[PDB]
């Protein structure tokens, strides 16, 4: 005490409260291991037209009532169109005011953003050290078709620096993805995992991957979340 602290970044169409509810199992284990888990809300307030999937008026009202019409950034299928400035500043401001944080945990948009923040934390928040641990749940990077490599993807130029990982990072990366996930197919999370693995010269003790059988969700099954939490707590020691 003060005990280690992790910052949790939710996914598209959630908020801090809902993410806390969805991550209750992992949070229970971390709290038992004397780790503090902080949840914050994404700043981009969505209108119905900003949804990339169908939803009726009733379900949209329900979304409004729950205060979950939120994103870290507007969705686009075209990576060069993405703008993370507001969401990034929101998290950075929070860390400035409430840090330092020993680690970070992100889901889907929150995981794309948490990965970028992991890469850049010491530049974004002067005097803040590297994270000890970064947990990337159903994450992805801002890829596009590679013109000279049909069928292959590259990171869009706007975000090349953002997803660049320096060699010899102290941070332990923990990737989590669901085998059934169709919102963010695991190929995207593995693509991002590979960037870290390469930067760490193939060291699977520093860059870890856990696949669960489920879909686009924070996993809760004992046999998956226990080893994950063990890896987090061991990095914090
Ligand atoms: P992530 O969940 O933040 O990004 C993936 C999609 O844009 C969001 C999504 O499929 C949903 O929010 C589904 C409910």
């Amino acid at each position: 005490v003060q005990i280690p602290k992790l910052l949790f970044l939710h996914g598209f169409l959630q908020n801090g409260k809902v993410f806390s509810e969805k991550s209750s199992g992992i949070r229970k284990l971390l709290k038992k291991a004397n780790v503090q888990c902080d949840y914050i809300d994404a700043p981009v307030l969505l209108e119905k037209k900003d949804l990339p999937f169908e939803m009726d008026d009733e379900k949209w009202q329900a979304t409004l009532d729950a205060d979950v019409n939120r994103a870290w950034f507007y969705h686009s299928e075209i990576s060069h169109e993405l703008d993370i400035s507001e969401g990034l500043k929101s998290v950075v401001d929070h860390i400035k005011a409430n840090g330092p944080y020993d680690g970070i945990v992100g889901l889907s948009q929150g995981a794309a953003l948490s990965s970028i923040i992991t890469n850049k934390i010491s530049e974004l928040v002067p005097d803040h050290p590297q994270f000890k641990v970064s947990v990337v749940i159903s994450g992805y990077s801002f890829t596009e078709p590679d013109p000279e490599h049909p069928g292959e993807l590259r990171i869009t130029e706007k975000f090349r620096d953002s997803f660049a990982v320096k060699p010899d990072m102290k941070t332990k990366m923990i990737f989590i993805y669901g085998a059934s996930d169709q919102a963010v197919p695991s190929v995207r999370s593995k693509y991002l995992y590979d960037i870290y693995l390469k930067a760490q010269n193939g060291n699977k003790e520093k860059v870890l991957a856990y696949e669960h059988p489920g879909g686009h969700m924070v996993p809760n099954k004992k046999d998956i979340i226990r080893p994950i939490v063990e890896q987090i707590t061991s990095s914090l020691q």
